[PDB]
């Protein structure tokens, strides 16, 4: 599904434990500084939590995010980006 149907179910899918880990990763690549990453950042996240995503995605996050972003993701397009792997990751 779209991140449209993802957004709310994302935080849902995942334990509570699991939003408070990725949290981690995207305090430390908020380019705002104010609950906002770049497209790339979060497409990173991945790698440092030891979670690997397709090709595809990489690029897909970045102009799915962008058309409801403002130059930046939210920390909620972050968490469904997650949850998106997971359900196409094993």
């Amino acid at each position: 599904a779209s991140m449209e149907d993802l957004q709310a179910e994302a935080r849902a899918f995942l334990s509570e434990e699991m939003i408070a880990e990725f949290k981690a990763a995207f305090d430390m690549f908020d380019a705002d500084g104010g609950g906002d990453i770049s497209y790339k950042a979060v497409g990173t996240v991945f790698r440092m939590l030891g979670i690997n995503p397709s090709k595809e995605v990489l690029d897909y996050l970045k102009e799915k995010i962008d058309v409801d972003g403002s130059g930046t993701i939210d920390f909620e397009e972050f968490l469904v980006l997650m949850v998106y792997i997971m359900k196409q990751d094993a």
